[PDB]
């Protein structure tokens, strides 16, 4: 029926299995947690329901049963550059939307259910574009994304596209759900990154990142902007 890809395969066997890989083997040491009951209530949160009327409270128990918060000073935002976000959080271990259990859980998945089925639709997803927004997949990350800012503090830092003409996109999930639910206080500090061989098109003075200063004074969050520099300069050196 739908325009976007059908399901993964297996889903509830690999949130299961992250589960158990996170919660012993990558962030063990505090409350323990059970790997089936949270696959239960991921499921439950969307399977058998109509797929185009998600909501973001469908999914505030699973979120209350692992909430994606990071340490003090270790989280790390990112928009336009996952990858490059990622690398750099790891060499200094720190953490970003994906290192949290329910962000590690749901990673480069896809979802959905159908209205009288018990089964994941392993042929078809609706598309955020072509069918609706209101769908499983957007809004989970758009509600866990906005419990992960909210829960920020201290320094927090954001990785951003210096190669893009605007590094700040206030229609992206960092714009529009993050930046505007940032914890009060905390500090950000944003890297503008360009493509190593190319003359960046963003900067801290340009207009997108002028909306983002504005944002950040809105919540008392004190910015610092870092930008011209090469993604081997700022790994190799942030
Ligand atoms: N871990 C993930 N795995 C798969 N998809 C994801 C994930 N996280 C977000 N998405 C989805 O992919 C899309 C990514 O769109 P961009 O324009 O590159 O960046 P932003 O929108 O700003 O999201 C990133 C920030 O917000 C949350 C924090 F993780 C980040 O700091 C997004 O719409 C999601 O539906
Ligand atoms: C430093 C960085 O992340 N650069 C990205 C690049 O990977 C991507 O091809 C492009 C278009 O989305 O955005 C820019």
């Amino acid at each position: 029926r739908w325009h976007g890809a059908g399901s993964t395969a297996d889903f509830q066997k690999i949130i299961q299995e992250r589960c158990d890989t996170y919660t012993q083997t990558i962030r063990p040491g505090s409350r323990s947690r059970n790997c089936q009951a949270i696959r239960q209530a991921f499921m439950s949160a969307f399977i058998s329901k109509d797929p185009c009327k998600a909501t973001k409270e469908d999914y505030n128990s699973l979120i209350n049963l692992a909430p994606p918060t990071v340490p003090c000073g270790q989280q790390v935002f990112w928009s336009k550059t996952k990858e490059l976000a990622h690398e750099y959080a790891k060499r200094r271990r720190l953490m970003t939307l994906e290192d949290t259990l329910l962000g590690y859980l749901a990673d480069g998945l896809r979802w959905c259910g159908e209205p009288g089925s018990s089964d994941l639709n392993i042929w078809s997803c609706p598309d955020w574009r072509k069918d609706c927004r209101t769908n499983y997949l957007s809004v989970f990350w758009e509600v866990l994304s906005e419990r992960f800012a909210e829960s920020a503090c201290n320094t927090v830092r954001v990785v951003l596209n210096g190669s893009l003409e605007n590094a700040f996109d206030s229609m992206s999930i960092f714009g529009r759900v993050e930046a505007p639910n940032l914890r009060p206080q905390v500090e950000l500090e944003a890297w503008l990154v360009h493509d190593t061989g190319k003359p960046p098109s963003d900067s801290c003075s340009g207009s997108s990142i002028r909306k983002l200063k504005s944002i950040l004074d809105g919540r008392n969050v004190k910015f610092r902007c870092m930008d011209n520099l090469s993604r081997d300069q700022f790994l190799q050196r942030s």
